[PDB]
C-alpha cells in the first residue's frame, strides 16, 4: 500500500552506498533504491542482504530478478 510517490534517484545517497558498496553493480543499487524511495541505511541493508545474494549466493527469501554482472577486482 504505497503511500509516497515516487521521485527520482538520489545520488548524494547512492554516492554515502557507493561507498559503503562500491564494487555493488550501481546499476542494481539504483534499482533498490528506486524500491526504496531512494534511502540510505534501508538500502544499505537491502544491499547488506542483496549483496550477499549476489556474492557468497543465495540469501534472505526475498525475490529480486535482475541481470548485471561487474567483476573489477581491486589491483
Amino acid at each position: 500500500g504505497s503511500s509516497g510517490s515516487s521521485g527520482q534517484i538520489d545520488f548524494q545517497v547512492l554516492h554515502d552506498l557507493r561507498q559503503k558498496f562500491p564494487e555493488v553493480p550501481e546499476v542494481v543499487v539504483s534499482r533498490c533504491m528506486l524500491q526504496n524511495n531512494n534511502n540510505l541505511d534501508a538500502c544499505c541493508a537491502v544491499l547488506s542482504q542483496e549483496s550477499t545474494r549476489y556474492l557468497y549466493g543465495e540469501g534472505d527469501l526475498n525475490f529480486s530478478d535482475d541481470s548485471g554482472i561487474s567483476g573489477p577486482s581491486s589491483g
